[PDB]
């Protein structure tokens, strides 16, 4: 599977049937449509005591991979039910400034989309949380072309050291607090992980403010390669699905 166009997303149904299930994700946030429930709880993020390890390109995307042994780095409070550890974060981004985006708004497409991936800590393991329809939580937060994001540079300057698939490199004390916006208002609703397996246990959390990142800081993302060392090269670029159907589904507001 891939993002080509002979292993595009079009083409998932045939490895992963799930494919066209009932609650596919990314999806279109209808802001009218959108229900403002009052009996949705503020998000709380403790990322304080957060450990990163490593940063890794696994060929669909770049991974920050996280110690999630201890509730170091949670997510509760919000639509969520009990604590959600955090295993690792990645991006979704475009060739252009145009797409990128997973999820839109009112069809709106943003440069491209950071998820931090979260799951939920009666499962014991990841593994294992996958295997229910409460089992992750994925904090989605959409990125502009704007001004560069400090705390974001870090991140941007490992890239050359791994270019290509299979590589890692060694990514510790990186605080993830700085890629979050100044507000917790979000959207929120029962989909899934938006490449294969798909499962579909994730509650989403898009948050409704985006974080603004320089062109340059973005240009870096597109030097990257899906192919692995002695390869033909193929750009790392929109790496990202289309929306899908709601399918009765509702999307919720907290604002
Ligand atoms: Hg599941
Ligand atoms: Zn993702």
């Amino acid at each position: 599977w891939g993002y080509g166009k002979h292993n595009g997303p079009e083409h998932w149904h045939k490895d992963f049937p799930i494919a066209k299930g009932e609650r596919q994700s990314p999806v279109d946030i209808d802001t009218h449509t959108a229900k403002y429930d009052p009996s949705l709880k503020p998000l709380s993020v403790s990322y304080d005591q957060a450990t990163s390890l490593r940063i890794l390109n696994n060929g669909h995307a770049f991974n920050v991979e996280f110690d999630d042994s201890q509730d170091k780095a949670v997510l509760k409070g919000g639509p969520l039910d009990g604590t959600y550890r955090l295993i690792q974060f990645h991006f979704h981004w475009g060739s252009l400034d145009g797409q990128g985006s997973e999820h839109t708004v009112d069809k709106k497409k943003y440069a491209a989309e950071l998820h931090l991936v979260h799951w939920n800590t009666k499962y014991g393991d990841f593994g294992k949380a996958v295997q229910q329809p409460d089992g992750l939580a994925v904090l989605g937060i959409f990125l502009k072309v704007g001004s560069a994001k400090p705390g974001l540079q870090k991140v941007v300057d490992v890239l050359d050291s791994i270019k290509t698939k299979g590589k890692s490199a060694d990514f510790t004390n990186f605080d993830p607090r700085g890629l979050l916006p100044e507000s917790l208002d979000y959207w929120t609703y029962p989909g899934s992980l938006t490449t294969p397996p798909l499962l579909e246990c994730v509650t989403w959390i898009v948050l409704k403010e985006p974080i603004s990142v320089s062109s340059e800081q973005v240009l870096k993302f597109r030097k990257l390669n899906f192919n692995g060392e002695g390869e033909p090269e193929e750009l790392m670029v929109d790496n990202w699905r289309p929306a899908q159907p709601l399918k009765n589904r509702q999307i919720k507001a907290s604002f």
